[PDB]
């Protein structure tokens, strides 16, 4: 009685997402089941639940607000629901599709505001864990929104794992996970947004995987013309295989996107 049920407004591997209105509080949210496809398949069942369950519930600008999670009774049975901010635009993935490359300022900005999502994430404990294009909106008003936060799981399907594009080498590896692990996720974007590619791709997620692990991504501006030496060093930084060598932080990555966005040399490393 709550929400009335309005038009659904995508889908990923998983989940169906609906807009409904909040007749309370006169709100437009989104409203996030399993894929009715996918409602009786066991992995994606239990997936879902658990994300649902652990659904980051946090307050910033720049990250798409969860305002409640549950299984609400219905005469199919329980059925798991995330309820959250509604975003009115379109992803990353979308616009790189449909779009292509952004210009450079313009990606810079976009990737600027994705580091203040996830420090913001970050300084309350939360690592995103699967940050990619689909991830990221860009709202009608021009507003970027991180989402679908992700959650820790067992140590060794249900598509937490596509094609390996936006993985870290030591979720690869299952080596420990830290926020410099969102750091090298959100270089994988950044050079997709400039270039129109991801760093490696491949016929399989094990060929990508071992790409991440084993070689050296090709600097963009030699994939894409209109890219600068300076952003380079900024990008392959962020995707050093090593996270000794990477950005430690999202704000560290975020102070050497501003100063390439002002025209000033990034600590960075200089790439020839
Ligand atoms: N808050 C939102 N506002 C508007 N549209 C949304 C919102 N959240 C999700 N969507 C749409 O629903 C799509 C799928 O949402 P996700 O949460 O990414 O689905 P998922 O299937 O659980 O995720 P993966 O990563 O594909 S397995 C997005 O790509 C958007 O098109």
């Amino acid at each position: 009685d709550r929400y009335e049920l309005g038009e659904i407004l995508g889908f990923g591997g998983m989940s169906e997402v609906h807009l409904a209105r909040d007749l309370r509080d006169h709100r437009d949210v989104a409203v996030k089941v399993l894929r009715a496809d996918l409602a009786r398949d066991p992995s994606f069942y239990l997936r879902f639940r658990r994300e649902a369950q652990n659904a980051a519930a946090l307050n910033h600008p720049a990250i798409v607000a969860v305002y409640d999670t549950g299984e609400a009774e219905t005469p199919a049975g329980p059925l798991p629901y995330i309820v959250m901010e509604y975003v009115d635009g379109v992803t990353l993935r979308d616009i790189v599709h449909t779009e292509g490359p952004m210009t450079p300022k313009r990606a810079i900005e976009v990737i600027a505001d994705a580091c203040q999502a996830l420090n913001f994430s970050h300084q309350n404990g939360i690592i995103h864990r699967d940050v990619k294009p689909a991830n990221i909106m860009i709202s009608a008003t021009n507003a970027v929104k991180v989402m679908d936060f992700g959650i820790a799981r067992a140590i060794a399907t249900a598509a937490v794992i596509g094609t390996a594009q936006y993985l870290s080498p030591e979720q690869a590896r299952g080596d420990s996970v830290d926020a410099r692990s969102d750091v090298y996720s959100l270089g994988c974007v950044l050079y997709e947004v400039l270039t129109g590619e991801p760093p490696f791709t491949g016929d399989s997620p094990v060929s990508v995987a071992y790409q991440h692990v084993r070689e050296d991504p090709i600097p963009p501006s030699a994939r894409h013309e209109g890219l600068s030496a300076d952003l380079d060093a900024v990008v392959l930084k962020a995707l050093a295989k090593n996270p000794e060598n990477r950005y430690q932080t999202a704000a560290e990555m975020r102070a050497d996107l501003v100063r390439v966005h002002n025209g000033e040399p990034p600590e960075a490393p200089k790439v020839l």
